[PDB]
């Protein structure tokens, strides 16, 4: 699925990401936008041999069993196909787990470089949430 801005702003808040850890909601739309346009069966593969999936690009080494990224420690127990589905509970249940680990949202490469230190209320603005 290829959300709107603004319906997937209002699914994020819905299953909690609206300041969690601290984390306002456009700081997670934003993340979104760049690491997967919004589409939840967004893929790309790594140098590592590993491969990031869904909305949030959740990697497989870390957080997700793949079946074909050897040594990987899967700890959100989940295999990562569960991260493409239109349904983004799997995924927000996994970010959840990944933006508490003490890098915070620094774990997202496009949130560092594209989404942190802007105003990222603009995500945001105009849905009625």
């Amino acid at each position: 699925k290829v959300f709107g801005r603004c319906e997937l702003a209002a699914a994020m808040k819905r299953h909690g990401l609206d300041n969690y850890r601290g984390y306002s909601l456009g700081n997670w739309v934003c993340a979104a936008k760049f690491e997967s346009n919004f589409n939840t069966q967004a893929t790309n593969r790594n140098t590592d041999g590993s491969t990031d999936y869904g909305i949030l690009q959740i990697n497989s080494r870390w957080w997700c069993n793949d079946g074909r990224t050897p040594g990987s420690r899967n700890l959100c127990n989940i295999p990562c196909s569960a991260l493409l589905s239109s349904d983004i509970t799997a995924s927000v249940n996994c970010a959840k787990k990944i933006v508490s680990d003490g890098n915070g949202m620094n774990a997202w490469v496009a949130w560092r470089n594209r989404c942190k230190g802007t105003d990222v209320q603009a995500w945001i603005r105009g849905c009625r949430l």
